[PDB]
C-alpha cells in the first residue's frame, strides 16, 4: 500500500517572457523548446524511443529467456548526402544604381550630356515596424 | 507502506524574463531550451531512449537470462556528407553607386558632361523599429 | 514504512532577468538552457539515455545473468563529413560608393566633366531600434 | 520507517539578474546555463546518461552475475571532419567611398574636372539602440 | 528510523546581479553556469553520467558477480578533425575611403582638377547605446 506523488514537472516553463529581438536562426528563443528526443536530426536511427507523460508501472518476471541483440542500432550509413537546409533572404540583391558607359572615336566638334537626375526615387524599403499606439513620421 | 513525495521540478523556470536582443544564431535566449535528449543532432544513434514525466516502478526478477549487446549503438557511420544548415541573408548586397566609364579616343574639340544628381534617392532601409506609445521623426 | 520528501529542484531557475543585448551567437543566455543531455551534438551515440522527472522506484533481483555488452556504444565513424553550421549575414556587402574611369587617348581641345552630386542618400540603415513610450528624431 | 527531507535544489538560482551587454559568444550570461549533460557537444558518446530530478529507490540482489563489459563506450572515431559553427555577420563589408581612376595618354590642350560631391550620405547606421521613456536626437 | 535532512544547495545563487558589460566571449557573466556535466566538449566520452536532484537510496547486495570492465570508456579517436566554432563579426570591414589614380603621359597645357568634397558623409554608426529615462543630442 504504497504511494507516488504526482508529478507537476515542466521541461521549459517561462512566465511572462516579454522580449524583442530580429533574426533567431537555428536557435531557440522566447521560452521555446527545440525538440525533446527530437528537433533537427537529419541522419538519426533510435530503437525503442518512448515518450509517456503517464506513470509507469513495471512487473517483469523474465526467465530464461535468450536476447540476442534486443534495441540493436545497426547505423552504417555509406555515401549519405543528405541536404536539409533553411534559407531565408531577405531585401537581397537589392540595387540603385546609375551606370554610363562612354566609347568615342575619333568623335570631332561633338557635345556630350549626360544627365540622370535621381531625386526621391526611393523614400522606404525593408521597413520592418511594429507600431502599437505609437506614430511614425517620414 | 512507503511514500515518495511529489516532484514539481522545472528543468528552465525563468520568472518575467525582459529581454531585448538582436541576434539568437545558434544559442538560446528568453528563457529556451534547446533540446532535451535532442535540439540539432545531425547524426545520432541512441537506442531506447526513454523520456517519462510521471513516476516510474519497477520489479524485475531475472533468473538465467542471456543478454547478448543489449540496447547496442553500432554506430559506424562511413562517408557521411550530410547537411543541415540555415541560412539568413538580410540586406545583403545592398548597392548605392553611381559608375561613369570613359573611353575616348582621338577626340578633337569635343565636350563631356557626366552629370548623376543622387538627392533623397534612399530615406530608410532595413529599420527595423518595435514602438509601443513612442514616436520616431525622419 | 519510509518516506522521501518531494523534489522541488531547478536547473535553471532566474527570477525577473532584465537583459538588454545585441548578439547571442553559440551561447546561451536571459536565462536560457542549451540542451539537457542534448543541445548542439553533432554527432552523438546515447545507449539507454533516460530522463524521467518523476520518482523512481526499483526491486531488480538478478541471478545468474549473463549481459554481454549491455548499453554498449560501439562510437565507429569513417570519414563523417557532416555540416551543421548557422549562418546570419545582417547588413552585409553594403556598398555607397561613386567611381569614375577616366581613358583618354590623344585628346585635343577637350572638356572633360565629371559631376556626381550625392546628397541625403541614405539616411538611415540597419536602425534596430526599440522604443517603449520614447521618442526618436532624426 | 526512515525518511529524506525533499530536495529543493538549484543548479543556477539568480534573482532579478539586470545585465546590460553588447556580445554573447560561446559563453553565458544573464542567469543562463549551457547545457546538463549538454551543451555544444560536436562529438560525444555517452553509455545509460541518466537524469532524474524524483527520488530514487534501488533494492538490488545480483547474485552469479556475470557482466561483460557493460555501458562501454567504444569511442573510435577516424578521420571525422564534422563541423557545427555559428557565424554571425553584422554590418560587414561597409564602404563609403569615392574612387577616380585617370589614364591620359598625350592630352594636349584639356580640362579635366572631377567633381563628387558626398553630403548627408549616411546619417545613420546599425543604430541598435533601445530606447525606454528616453529621447534621441540626431 | 533514521533520517536525513532536506538539500536546499545552489551551484550558483547569485542575489540581485546589476551588471554592466559589452563582450562575453567564451566565458560566464551575470550569475550564468556554462555546463553541469556539459557546457562546451567538442569530444566527450562519458560512461553511466547520472544526474539525479532527488535523494538517493541504494540497498545492494552482490554475490559472486563477474563485472569485467564496467562502465568503461575506451576513447580512442584517430584523426579527428571536428570544428565547432563560434565567429561574431560586428562592424568590420567598414571603409570611408577617398581614393584618386593619376596616370598622365606627355601632357601637355592640361589642367587635371580633383576635387571629392566629404561632408556629414556618416553621422552615427554601430551605436549601441541603451537608454532608460535619458537624452542623447548628436
Ligand atoms: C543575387 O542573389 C543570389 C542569392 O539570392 C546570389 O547568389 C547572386 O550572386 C546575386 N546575383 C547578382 C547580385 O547579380
Ligand atoms: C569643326 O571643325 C572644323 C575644323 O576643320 C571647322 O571647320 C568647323 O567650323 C568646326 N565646326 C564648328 C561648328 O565649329
Ligand atoms: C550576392 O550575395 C551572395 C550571397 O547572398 C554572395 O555570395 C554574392 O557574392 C553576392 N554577389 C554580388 C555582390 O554581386
Ligand atoms: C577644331 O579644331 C580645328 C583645328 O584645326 C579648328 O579649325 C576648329 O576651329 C576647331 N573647332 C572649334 C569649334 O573651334
Ligand atoms: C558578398 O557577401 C558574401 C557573403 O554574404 C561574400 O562572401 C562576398 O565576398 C561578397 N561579395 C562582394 C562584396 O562582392
Ligand atoms: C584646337 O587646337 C588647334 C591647334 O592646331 C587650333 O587650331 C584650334 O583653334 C583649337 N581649338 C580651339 C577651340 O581653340
Ligand atoms: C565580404 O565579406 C566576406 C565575409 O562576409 C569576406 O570574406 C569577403 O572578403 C568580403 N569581400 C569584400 C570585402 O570584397
Ligand atoms: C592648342 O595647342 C596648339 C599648339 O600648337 C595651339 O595652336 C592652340 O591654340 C591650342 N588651343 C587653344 C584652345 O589654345
Ligand atoms: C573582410 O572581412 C573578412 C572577415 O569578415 C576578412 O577575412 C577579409 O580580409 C576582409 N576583406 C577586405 C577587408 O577586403
Ligand atoms: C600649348 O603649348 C604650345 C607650345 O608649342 C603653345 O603654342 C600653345 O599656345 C599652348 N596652349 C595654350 C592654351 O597656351
Amino acid at each position: 500500500g504504497w504511494g507516488q506523488g504526482g508529478t507537476h514537472s515542466q521541461w521549459n516553463k517561462p512566465s511572462k517572457p516579454k522580449t524583442n529581438m530580429k533574426h533567431v536562426a537555428g536557435a531557440a528563443a522566447a521560452g521555446a523548446v527545440v525538440g525533446g528526443l527530437g528537433g533537427y536530426m537529419l541522419g538519426s536511427a533510435m530503437s525503442r524511443p518512448l515518450i509517456h507523460f503517464g506513470n509507469d508501472y513495471e512487473d517483469r518476471y523474465y526467465r530464461e529467456n535468450m536476447y540476442r541483440y534486443p534495441n540493436q542500432v545497426y547505423y552504417r550509413p555509406v555515401d549519405q548526402y543528405n541536404n536539409q537546409n533553411t534559407f531565408v533572404h531577405d531585401c537581397v540583391n537589392i540595387t540603385v544604381k546609375q551606370h554610363t558607359v562612354t566609347t568615342t572615336t575619333k568623335g570631332e566638334n561633338f557635345t556630350e550630356t549626360d544627365i540622370k537626375m535621381m531625386e526621391r526615387v526611393v523614400e522606404q524599403m525593408c521597413i520592418t515596424q511594429y507600431q502599437r499606439e505609437s506614430q511614425a513620421y517620414y
